[PDB]
């Protein structure tokens, strides 16, 4: 039983919730709707639990790729904005909440990783990865590195990997082919294999997780990496004065990182499909809104133009959307879980030389 005439919502602490909390005062304020922001822990795995019985709050926020899973078991409400309001938002953040071509959620913020830089060490970064060869090699003549980062995971690898045409699963129309893998070809190989060789070439050694190589550019030692917002505050207590730029290009192609919108969901169980629809359209996803969520926790770059604009006036927020824009929206399919782990298995396999870079991508396409 969800009440009817009160809007509960769902949202991570790690986001702004006072600042959603504020917004829904204002709604209230013109509404004389209640408005209940809570932000239950493991609520990602709570709601499907709930919204399967009829329960849960009205709205859920979260990253994009659950909304998919959420979706398939019908717990999420087609939300129908108009073309007018569909304007205001960045067409690549639809395509992250649409499934079997029909729109699921309303995008909130953008997330893609960027290249960090060391501004002492490296006044103007490189635009190609083809140059950090030979830029660590100038640069370890002084005992400097040029890029350290986690190669364990393949999410920071992906974004060279895609850079000359690897793709997860493609995209048309809403709709994810699941048979068209794109992680072995020739795209692929070439940016796997220019990685592989970075680590043969000793610019790159294949042990280096996330904390080493925080841990290396936090203390100068390296000058570059690639990291995401959340890095940002750390970096920020570190005594680096740091920039964040768009990701090298390979073979002239932009780098192509995965891009994660964090979305509002509507309950399909929810009685107040319309009310949620207006708190989201006309409160949330205007500029006050945005800004109300903004100055209590940063959002990063955010899906809705107007504000974005006001907001890449701080030039990492600037980079972290060129590089979205250039990135590739994550799948929202399960079958992503599966394309997660085979990449990662090639990419460990590659970079240890157990499989030539061939070899390792054909068992990630089985």
């Amino acid at each position: 039983k969800i009440e009817e005439g009160k809007l509960v919502i769902w949202i991570n602490g790690d986001h702004g919730y006072n600042g959603l909390a504020e917004v829904g005062k204002k709604f209230e304020k013109d509404t004389g709707i209640k408005v209940t922001v809570e932000h239950p822990d493991k609520l990602e795995e709570k709601f499907p639990q709930v919204a399967a019985t009829g329960d849960g709050p009205d709205i859920i926020f979260w990253a994009h790729d659950r909304f998919g899973g959420y979706a398939q078991s019908g717990l999420l409400a087609e939300i129908t904005p108009d073309k007018a309001f569909q304007d205001k938002l960045y067409p690549f953040t639809w395509d992250a909440v649409r499934y079997n071509g029909k729109l699921i959620a309303y995008p909130i913020a953008v997330h893609a990783l960027s290249l960090i830089y060391n501004k002492d060490l490296l006044p103007n970064p490189p635009k190609t990865w083809e140059e950090i060869p030979a830029l660590d090699k100038e640069l370890k003549a002084k005992g400097k590195s040029a890029l350290m980062f986690n190669l364990q995971e393949p999410y920071f690898t992906w974004p060279l990997i895609a850079a000359d045409g690897g793709y997860a699963f493609k995209y048309e129309n809403g709709k994810y082919d699941i048979k068209d893998v794109g992680v072995d070809n020739a795209g692929a190989k070439a940016g796997l294999t220019f990685l592989v060789d970075l680590i043969k070439n000793k610019h790159m050694n294949a042990d280096t997780d996330y904390s080493i190589a925080e841990a290396a550019f936090n203390k100068g030692e390296t000058a570059m990496t690639i990291n995401g917002p959340h890095a940002w505050s750390n970096i920020d207590t570190s005594k680096v004065n740091y920039g964040v730029t768009v990701l090298p290009t390979f073979k002239g192609q932009p780098s192509k990182p995965f891009v994660g919108v964090l979305s509002a969901g509507i309950n399909a169980a929810s009685p107040n499909k319309e009310l949620a629809k207006e708190f989201l359209e006309n409160y949330l996803l205007t500029d006050e809104g945005l800004e109300a969520v903004n100055k209590d926790k940063p959002l990063g770059a955010v899906a809705l133009k107007s504000y974005e604009e006001e907001l890449a006036k701080d030039p990492r927020i600037a980079a972290t959307m060129e590089n979205a824009q250039k990135g590739e929206i994550m799948p929202n399919i399960p079958q992503m879980s599966a394309f997660w782990y085979a990449v990662r298995t090639a990419v460990i396999n590659a970079a240890s030389g157990r499989q030539t870079v061939d070899e390792a991508l054909k068992d990630a396409q089985t």
